């Protein structure tokens, strides 16, 4: 039962629901007209959540708690962004952009070459996801956001191959030390897992730690132990994954000085 937002209602009619993207509350493909103003009658693929029948008074706030947030951190090229809502005379329907190649492990992980050879993305093309994902945390930073998920699962690619970060308005092999023992989590807790988003994009999408058992890594990070460095990625990526692993938090480099880094290797590229 809920106020009529001018800036962000979109016609229930002009939003043509398709194939579920997912259920669990779901989520559902769905042709949109006119997402763009400009162009009234021109269609789009969006997604958009909403609440299962089997779904509570508190499943509801949540959901109108994400979209608040949504509207309020507001645009970014490299998160999934809000598009419309529909809140009248029907369910609540959150409308937001949808990735056509879906997300950034499952994208690196169809493009492993075979066993030694060459794949399809390029050191630059993977230094750039990494890139576009620290301009979106950074982004994201800048508007008090922590995300407390971030993994290569939880970033999404576009048909243009832009990375748009998911679910940030709402696993522990990817959470920093200080957010595992004692469930702080900070901007620098998001780097930590940054640098293990780094290390999944230069591994093709590789599960971390790999060998070692859950409950066997809380005492391999306390001895000061990290993964190794990957096969064929440079040591200036390595790096930035070790700074990233820092135990203590004001140790780990900023996104702003992740984004910069990333920058140097990128214009360091002819
Ligand atoms: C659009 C074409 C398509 O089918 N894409 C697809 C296939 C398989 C997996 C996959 F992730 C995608 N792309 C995709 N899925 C879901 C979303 O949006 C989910 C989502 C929703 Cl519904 C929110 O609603 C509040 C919020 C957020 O995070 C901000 C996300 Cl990621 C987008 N793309």
């Amino acid at each position: 039962d809920l106020p009529l937002d001018p800036l962000w209602e979109f016609p229930r009619d002009r939003l043509v629901l398709g194939k579920p993207l997912g259920e669990g509350g779901q989520v559902v493909r769905a042709e949109a007209f006119g997402m763009d103003p400009a162009r009234p009658d021109q269609a789009s693929t969006v997604a958009v959540k909403m609440l299962k029948d089997n779904a509570s008074d508190k499943d509801l706030a949540d959901l109108v708690s994400e979209m608040e947030v949504m509207k309020l951190i507001g645009r970014h090229k490299n998160i999934i962004n809000l598009l419309g809502v529909c809140t009248q005379e029907g369910p609540l329907y959150v409308i937001v952009e949808c990735a056509a190649k879906g997300n950034l492990r499952e994208f690196l992980r169809a493009r492993r070459p075979p066993g030694s050879s060459e794949g399809p993305l390029s050191f630059p093309v993977l230094v750039s996801c990494a890139y576009q994902v620290a301009r979106g945390m950074q982004y994201l930073e800048s508007r008090k956001c922590i995300h407390r998920d971030l993994a290569a699962r939880n970033v999404l690619v576009t048909e243009d191959n832009v990375m748009k970060i998911a679910d940030f308005g709402l696993p522990v092999k990817w959470m920093a030390p200080e957010a595992l023992f004692d469930r702080v989590y900070t901007h620098q807790s998001d780097v930590w897992s940054f640098g293990i988003l780094l290390w999944e994009i230069f591994t093709l999408g590789g599960s971390p730690y790999p060998g070692i058992p859950v409950e066997e890594l809380f005492s391999l990070l306390r001895e000061g132990h990290r993964m190794d460095r990957p096969p064929h990625c440079p040591p200036e990526l390595y790096g930035l994954m070790r700074e990233c692993w820092h135990a203590a938090p004001s140790q780990r480099p900023t996104f702003k000085q992740l984004v910069e880094a990333l920058d140097k290797v990128l214009l360091a590229v002819s």
